[PDB]
């Protein structure tokens, strides 16, 4: 769910997930994927691409189990798509932390971006 | 792909990428991950971990056109999935060069299985 995803971005970056990434660029947030503005936006771009190949569960409501070992996000086996769902959030949570130096506030708030290419 | 990534390794390290990093340690290779045997192995370990973040990026489309300008890899592909794939290949090529001093040919080909299980990325 958004609880797990938010906890991941918070545990990775230490930042407010809804404040920093609730409406960042043209991929972080709602309304699908658009032409990314930076690397942080590219993370949410791949994140929603990671959601398209998800079948058997809704990424926004279905709660899953993960742990925090050795300062790493460790997904619980749970169910195949739920595991793939957990990996999508973990991937972008790691991705946003690794591009946190490229973060610019001018993109913190977003149909003005070009149509997204196929994943 | 392997062609672009191989080209990057040779341009940074000056070594035949298949000979030196085709089956080195537990993570250098086109197969899988394991416990890093040394620094050069972590380059490949991080490389594989970099790959796992790309799930959803069309596995068939791995060809891209990076640039070798002023002796630096430059990923300029518009496709973000190709952009991040290029950066995954770029990062390991740099890492493989930085850890050339600690390169051990003993790990180059692993005859007996000696790989522990890979810790989570
Ligand atoms: C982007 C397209 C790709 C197509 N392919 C076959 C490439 C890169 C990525 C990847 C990585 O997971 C993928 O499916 O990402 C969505 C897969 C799996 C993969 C690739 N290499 C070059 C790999 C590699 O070389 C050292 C070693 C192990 C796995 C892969």
């Amino acid at each position: 769910s958004l609880f797990e995803l938010g906890k991941m971005i918070l545990q990775e970056t230490g930042k407010n997930p809804a404040k920093s990434y609730g409406a960042y660029g043209c991929n972080c947030g709602v309304l699908g994927r658009g032409k990314p503005k930076d690397a942080t936006d590219r993370c949410c771009y791949v994140h929603k691409c990671c959601y398209k190949k998800l079948t058997g569960c809704d990424p926004k409501k279905d709660r899953y189990s993960y742990s925090w070992k050795d300062k790493t996000i460790v997904c619980g086996e749970n169910n195949p798509c739920l595991k793939e769902l957990c990996e999508c959030d973990k991937a972008v949570a790691i991705c946003l932390r690794e591009n946190l130096g490229t973060y610019n506030k001018k993109y913190r708030y977003h149909p003005f971006c070009k149509k997204a290419d196929p994943c």
